[PDB]
């Protein structure tokens, strides 16, 4: 049954879950050509899957190759989508398999379930929240690497950085989240509050600037201000108004 705030809480269980994110699996720019027309031109992609409990991000690249001269892409892009998560699941011992995957686009439902047959104790679901797991392109590695790719490869990364030393699984998704969605909503703004020192440096092997646990408290006020405020802007409501449960819902995506 698909995944929705009120039990999303499932997530932080014992029973290992992924989710799987195919909004830049297939991706164009727009570019002048030798002749002075416009047009657009594939670029690498990813298949984002990522363990919010652990934090372990499955970063799958999509290269141009896969698009050369394809047709129906939508639907290969999806297909595509699943034959890797299914790949990559098939790799795994069974006890790190996980239980359940959630994709975060109801279109992804059928063509995964299709190439998951194989894993009969899988279970394959959609979601209510409308999770910002688009915006993982906006963070700088992320978007480097996908970018730089010369043939199709998987990285793997912790999207949490350290933060799970001291904090919970929840409280993790929750920063993520938040962070996520600030850049969907106005990336230079929120790249602005995450540069804001700017001496406070991001670890080599991190995503994410290495703030101390007050100054995450600070840095998570302000992304929730950037949010709310647009928000406010879009729908004519008194922020301050607004509950907890309907913050959150926001920052989900419901």
């Amino acid at each position: 049954g698909a995944m929705n705030s009120s039990n999303y809480a499932e997530l932080f269980n014992n029973d290992i879950k992924l989710f799987v994110d195919d909004t830049n699996v297939y991706r164009v720019t727009v570019h002048k050509t030798f002749e002075g027309n416009v047009a657009t031109k594939a670029i690498n992609g990813c298949i984002f899957t990522l363990n919010p409990k652990t934090g372990h991000l499955f970063l799958k690249i999509i290269h141009t190759s896969v698009w050369a001269g394809q047709k129906r892409l939508s639907q290969l892009a999806k297909a595509k989508t699943a034959e890797e998560v299914s790949a990559l699941v098939r790799s795994l011992p069974k006890e790190e398999q996980p239980k359940q995957i959630i994709v975060t686009r109801k279109a992804m439902l059928d063509p995964l379930e299709v190439h998951m047959l194989d894993f009969p104790n899988i279970a394959i679901r959609p979601t209510e929240l409308r999770l910002p797991f688009s915006a993982a392109m906006s963070i700088d590695k992320l978007s480097d690497v996908v970018m730089k790719a010369t043939e199709p490869q998987m990285v793997l990364f912790n999207i949490y950085d350290d933060w799970l030393d001291r904090i919970s699984s929840y409280t993790a998704f929750s920063r993520l989240t938040l962070l996520l969605r600030a850049l969907k909503t106005n990336e230079e703004s929120a790249k602005m509050i995450l540069l804001s020192d700017p001496t406070i440096t991001i670890k080599s092997y991190h995503l994410w600037p290495s703030f101390t646990d007050e100054q995450w408290i600070t840095i998570e006020s302000q992304m929730r201000d950037l949010i709310l405020t647009e928000y406010g802007r879009k729908y004519n409501v008194n922020i301050s108004a607004l509950t907890q449960t309907e913050i959150k819902d926001i920052i989900l995506g419901q």
